[PDB]
């Protein structure tokens, strides 16, 4: 397996760790996603401290509008993620 | 540097050292684009051997259809076979 491949397998290996947690075991609800959040991506984005930012970063990511980040939804936070750590340093 | 982490390093670590082989630097052209399939995905796609096939899959990935796969279009081929394998297994 290399690289690419490993990352593949990473990201739906986090998404279900933290989405199997409570209610829908196929989305993550806001406290799911803020722990994957600081758990995870510590090095990349401010540890969530707040209601109010939890909230916000739901809001942006929940295209769908049903309140919680679905495994597409997540997908696209990724792209993000990548997309400004790329163009960072480019 | 958490699992997640390295997925994201790993992405833009692998599109740069494709596209970078050739002409425009920061996009991958049908045979940089052949190669990253060949090499890095050899567990979840076919060898790609054909010159149609080559076409196809960019004409597929090409959303703003300049003929090269940007990095945000690499980004979406990442989210299908992501996406792909997640369905397969669920
Ligand atoms: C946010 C408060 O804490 C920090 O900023 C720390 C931090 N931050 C980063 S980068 C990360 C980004 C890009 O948003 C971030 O959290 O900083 C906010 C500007 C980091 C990267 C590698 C190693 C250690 C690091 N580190 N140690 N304390
Ligand atoms: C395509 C011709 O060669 C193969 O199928 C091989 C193959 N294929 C896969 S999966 C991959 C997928 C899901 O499309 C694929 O190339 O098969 C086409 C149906 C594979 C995964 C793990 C370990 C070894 C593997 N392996 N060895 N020969
Ligand atoms: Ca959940
Ligand atoms: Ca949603
Ligand atoms: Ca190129
Ligand atoms: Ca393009």
């Amino acid at each position: 397996m290399s690289e690419l491949e490993k990352a593949v397998v990473a990201l739906i290996d986090v998404f279900h760790q933290y989405s199997g947690r409570e209610g829908d075991k196929h989305k993550l609800k806001k406290s799911e996603l803020k722990e994957l959040i600081n758990n995870e991506l510590s090095h990349f984005l401010e540890e969530i401290k707040e209601q109010e930012v939890v909230d916000k970063v739901m809001e942006t990511l929940d295209s769908d509008g049903d309140g919680e980040c679905d495994f597409q939804e997540f997908m696209a936070f990724v792209a993000m993620i990548t997309t400004a750590c790329h163009e960072f340093f480019e």
